[PDB]
C-alpha cells in the first residue's frame, strides 16, 4: 500500500485536514483522504 501519512496520526487532526495544503498533500494524505 502506498497511501500513508508520514507522521504518526495522532497528529493528522481534522482542524489541519481542513485548511492545510502541506497536511493534506505531504503529511496526512491518508488520514486527511487524499489517498
Ligand atoms: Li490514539
Ligand atoms: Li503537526
Ligand atoms: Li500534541
Amino acid at each position: 500500500r502506498s497511501c500513508i501519512d508520514t507522521i504518526p496520526k495522532s497528529r493528522c487532526t481534522a482542524f489541519q485536514c481542513k485548511h492545510s495544503m502541506k497536511y493534506r498533500l505531504s503529511f496526512c494524505r491518508k488520514t486527511c483522504g487524499t489517498c
